[PDB]
């Protein structure tokens, strides 16, 4: 089994297993059933950001959603990941569609780890940044229907020729390199993430939803977790 | 008067003041009396480095005070910066002594500020790094007993000829060009800051100590500050 | 007088003062008379992007000017800045228009310095930018008719209420602190530059042009220096 | 065989396949016989530093290396990787021992690539800094006799339990992630590499030197590539 933590944008309210009446933004540690949630006014066809964020002196997971002159959506859970999570993870980004269905559209994609351990001036980085997806990005790890190129984007889920979004699909983008999350020798330790997206569905009936995760390095996609798992998880438990 | 946001490494107890009685690390919003504060075992003599962090998201103002292969300090408190300081901020370091004394070296500090748009993705970001500083350092603004290019480090308070320290002094250390610290449009603001120093003394007790500061662009050291104000504050109140 | 080392994006050509027969980018030290003159094809209304590097080990200044989907302008000289140059410096943007005119706009702008010296990671370094422009940037030095804000825009030269350029306008924008440029105790020097830039001639008969340039502390706008020589030179010598 | 570029720091002269009659800096390009050398001081038993830096424009690739208070030595050569690396490539540092020997211990390593493709300033990066290695590196491909943690430093050729060097030795490191070292869209195009090393020798002349280099994804130590080869070579053509 894989070890997940994510910050769940979630588009279709599931009230059958935890989901709150309404579209919003989640901590899940663990399991599909959030920590934490906020409501999220959603703008179908409209570009918005995410900002993640964390350090291990506050030890708090937060996260904001916006769009441009509009209101933000904050979402924040005090968690030790050192406790949750393997010392060698992989960051990724993943969406679903079930029988409702959006584009899961990812036009940029920026992250930054930063482990200071004990000793001055001694700190290891990691740092990539994604502005546009070519054809071949050897340096990501596509699986399911997760394709790149289109436009110089990153579609997730499967989108047909007329550019319409398709139902029961499932996609996820994993960074090659694997990422040293947490050391016990580090006095600090803060990671940094943040992507714009392109949620749009014709029949203005959007599902299922996208999702930053971190992971054990060999994390896969489960087994049905098509739509409401949002690819992350095996059952909604 | 002045806007003053401080941290403080404060090596010497006054408790006729509000000192806890022992050496410590506080978080100090406009007064000398520290808002909370931490046990600080301090250690004569040795290199130690200081990191604080603020984000708007959170609004909490942390700090961790520490030497290598010894433990580490921590103080957090939650504040709203935007309500007590200007938008337009000048940022620095400052250091006194009074009746007993200790030098107040910095031999490294660098800074990091960032503010994203209303009008999502508009980062605007300041970043100066400094591990080593020359004789005329001409973005700095030295106030008082400041000097630098003094070993290629920044002595904040007066050193005589042969090192040894001095007392009733003050020097502050404050970089040229003003901070936007924060917006009313910003989706995201934070900086952090990482200090190294060397606090030595030959008397019985190390006095008075080091503190990171935030200011109102104009800011000027104030009259008869040595001491237990550290060179920040007019009164004890 | 002052010291100036620039980058000319040159819109109308002065034969008469030595500038080649159409519009061109050029290397200028210490006059106005290009060093290193190469063809561009400037594109009214559409905004371009120049890109400018240098480092001590190569000795050469470069800069790379372009237009999306376009062909760009490339133009390098080998110049050793130590013999040219003052230790500390002011970088900016400068703009002038005479008997013609254009808008003279910067979408965005930034910088980057390092300087290596002798001693294992110890790097000095400086960093900003600005992807909007507010109203009361108190990190910039407006000379002339230079204004921002107008749109989360730098305007360098004059421009009325109904968005039309003004003729025998001149501007400059300089960022507040003094940069180090170079040092004796360096190993490597260097530093790189970027702004976006929006030039646009309702006539289609466009003057005089935009500049990156590198001076004394202290400079400011030469008498008569509107038009052909961009607010940079007192004469055409 | 593998496509490789690289800078070596050559401590032992084998005049027979080209070395000059001293210990040398060099550019390779797909040979062990420098495409060109320059004279470099190695100090015996000191930490040095290596700066490499190349840019699409300029299409030169150079090189510093040098030690604290002492001259430095440097290499530069016209070179389009273009035409000679594929799009895709991974980078690391090599060394070797053959009947003399010497210790290859790196003490830290940084990279940075940028790449600016068709858009209006649409930047792609990769950033990754160790300052320190652990016993379990999980984001670097160790081959040979390298081995990490070791005093977490790295060393890529054999030593002994008490600290003395082996000879017949031969081990790489390359970063887990391949990088986008070139793209026909890019206007600007850069990467930056900086690491400091130790090389300690017992030996009345230390053998036989370190590389930085540049190879295709799927790279591997050449059979016999021990000694004069550093790793990367099969034969001295
Ligand atoms: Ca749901
Ligand atoms: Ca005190
Ligand atoms: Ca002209
Ligand atoms: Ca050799
Ligand atoms: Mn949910
Ligand atoms: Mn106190
Ligand atoms: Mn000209
Ligand atoms: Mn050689």
């Amino acid at each position: 089994a894989d070890t997940i933590v994510a910050v769940e944008l979630d588009t279709y309210p599931n009230t059958d297993i935890g989901d709150p009446s309404y579209p919003h933004i989640g901590i899940d540690i663990k399991s599909v059933r959030s920590k934490k949630t906020a409501k999220w006014n959603m703008q179908n066809g409209k570009v918005g950001t995410a900002h993640i964020i964390y350090n291990s002196v506050d030890k708090r997971l937060s996260a904001v959603v916006s769009y441009p002159n509009a209101d933000s959506a904050t979402v924040s859970y005090d968690v030790d990941l050192d406790n949750v999570l393997p010392e060698w993870v992989r960051v990724g980004l993943s969406a679903s569609t079930g029988l409702y269905k959006e584009t899961n559209t990812i036009l940029s994609w920026s992250f930054t780890s930063k482990l200071k351990s004990n000793s001055t001036h001694e700190t290891n980085a990691l740092h990539f940044m994604f502005n546009q997806f070519s054809k071949d990005q050897k340096d990501l790890i596509l699986q399911g229907d997760a394709t790149t190129g289109t436009d110089g984007n990153l579609e997730l889920t499967r989108v047909s020729s007329n550019g319409s979004p398709q139902g029961s699909s499932v996609g996820r983008a994993l960074f090659y390199a694997p990422v040293h999350i947490w050391e016990s020798s580090a006095v600090v330790a803060s990671f940094e993430a943040t992507f714009t997206f392109l949620i749009k569905s014709p029949d203005s009936h959007p599902a299922d939803g996208i999702a930053f995760f971190i992971s054990n390095i060999d994390s896969s996609i489960p087994s049905g977790s098509t739509g409401r798992l949002l690819g992350l998880f095996p059952d909604a438990n």
